């Protein structure tokens, strides 16, 4: 257990006036997980050349500095300085009060970057982000919790709580994204926009799809200690993986998420030993950006999430890579303009929308999460001192929850980092590489 010292914690509010209003949420903002989404960065002291990063002045990630160009980048981004809130009918809403963020600095004079290793998300790393404490109060907590943490090596972590209903991440890392740019001392590229009415149901809605994605997830037809870990499987191995798939003349290629997919949904299905007929759903979540028309603007800020979820026998998905991927890649392909669409109308039309908040019933044996950040710019937060030499979950909350990265470097490689039951980590770790 690292010792870790912080050195102190300050409210940072926008640094100019703001609007002060009630901003609705979308039924996609609505049913992501509840709490703050954990995302932690690594930036080390020295280049891989081994020149000092420090600046021409000698700073190296500069509170006062990073903290004034924060209070700035929440002048355009204000609604991640307010506070939830509810709405007459008791739904969920962003109360856009410049209440702040938590920004906290923080001092690790044992360890360095090095200590850290592969950066699996398990609790070692959630101590980089500030724990925020959750009572009955919504309105309660920032929205935003920073913590800047000072290795002995010289290097410093970011960690960051992002509270799940202002942004999934193509919105969060936009805010942090423009943050940076600022600290570095450059315009942002692209706006945000704000209103979140674009995302607002038809009326009459009319859903025209069950959706099974917001259906309970399958029970076990027939507490424990919950084990975290990171996988590389280098390009080598990937396209290795991906050849075990016939390509047929017919056939359209199956994309790389579909492929890498199967395989971790397979293997996790062998190492629970979950019986042939045993149902098992895979929760994947997609970003509507790209598949609404006509698009969104450019900078809209919020969640566009909207959720596949391949669902089939366990006899299914661990006969072979090649099934799996098949099932998952249709379930990939019916998330169109006309599935997302008749989504929102479908969570209109819900009675209790914190019924189908998705946490740790959703996710757990015999069922998987599997949420992909390879196409995120997940390494583009330069501060001013540098690219990060690492991003990823700061945690995972729940037993069956996963993530895909992409390499920090060019070497074409993933990772995965998931959570499983300690018993059938055991054999995931085997079997990732079983092939
Ligand atoms: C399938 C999906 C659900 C997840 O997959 P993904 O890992 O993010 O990546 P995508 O399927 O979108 O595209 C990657 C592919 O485009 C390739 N690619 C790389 N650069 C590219 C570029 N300029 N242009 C086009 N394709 C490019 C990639 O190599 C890859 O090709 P492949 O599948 O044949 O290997 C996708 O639809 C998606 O939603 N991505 C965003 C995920 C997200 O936001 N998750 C949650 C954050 S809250
Ligand atoms: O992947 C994200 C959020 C990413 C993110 C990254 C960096 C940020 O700054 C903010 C958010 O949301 C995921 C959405 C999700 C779901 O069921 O919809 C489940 C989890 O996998 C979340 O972690």
């Amino acid at each position: 257990h690292m010792k870790i010292t912080v050195r102190g914690s300050e409210m940072v509010y926008p640094a100019a006036e703001t609007p002060r209003r009630r901003l609705w949420n979308s039924g996609p903002d609505l049913v992501v997980p509840r709490f703050h989404t954990p995302s932690v960065y690594f930036f080390r002291r020295r280049d891989g050349e081994g020149n000092d990063l420090a600046a021409a002045d000698g700073s190296f990630f500069d509170g006062a500095r990073m903290r004034r160009a924060l209070a700035e980048a929440l002048v355009p981004f204000y609604p991640m300085a307010g506070r939830l809130a509810r709405d007459e009918d008791g739904r969920v809403e962003i109360d856009c009060n410049a209440g702040g963020v938590l920004f906290q600095e923080a001092d690790a004079p044992d360890a360095t970057v090095d200590d850290f290793g592969d950066f699996a998300p398990t609790m070692e790393l959630k101590r980089l982000i500030p724990t925020v404490e959750y009572t009955d109060d919504i309105s309660a907590f920032p929205l935003l919790v920073v913590q800047v943490t000072h290795f002995k090596c010289g290097g410093v972590a970011i960690g960051v709580g992002m509270q799940h209903h202002v942004a999934d991440g193509f919105s969060g890392l936009h805010f942090i994204n423009s943050w940076a740019d600022l600290c570095r001392g450059v315009p942002f590229a692209v706006m945000p926009y704000i209103d979140r009415s674009l995302l607002r149901a038809r009326d009459p809605p009319t859903p025209v799809y069950p959706h099974v994605e917001y259906q309970p997830a399958p029970a076990m037809l027939s507490t424990p200690p919950a084990a975290v870990a990171i996988f590389r499987l280098s390009r080598a191995d990937l396209g290795r993986l991906r050849s075990q798939i016939p390509a047929r003349e017919g056939v359209p290629r199956l994309s790389t998420y579909a492929v890498l997919a199967a395989h971790v949904w397979r293997c996790a299905s062998l190492a629970r030993g979950l019986p042939a007929d045993q149902p098992t759903k895979l929760y994947c979540a997609t970003d509507g950006r790209q598949r609404l028309q006509p698009p969104l603007p450019e900078g809209y800020f919020g969640n566009v999430i909207f959720t596949a979820t391949p669902l089939a026998d366990a006899g299914t998905v661990t006969a072979g890579v090649a099934e799996g991927a098949a099932v998952i890649q249709a379930a990939l392909d019916r998330m169109d303009e006309g599935y997302c669409r008749s989504a929102l109308d479908y969570l209109e039309l819900q009675p209790d929308l914190s019924a189908l908040v998705r946490g740790a019933h959703t996710f757990r044996c015999p069922n998987l999460g599997l949420t992909s950040w390879v196409r995120l710019p997940i390494h583009d937060a330069d501060f001013g001192w540098g690219r990060p030499v690492f991003m990823g979950p700061g945690g995972i909350a729940y037993e069956g929850l996963a993530f895909v990265l992409p390499s920090a470097n060019r070497d074409g490689s993933l990772s995965v980092a998931i959570s499983l039951q300690a018993e059938h980590m055991e054999k995931f770790r085997k079997f990732i590489y079983d092939f």
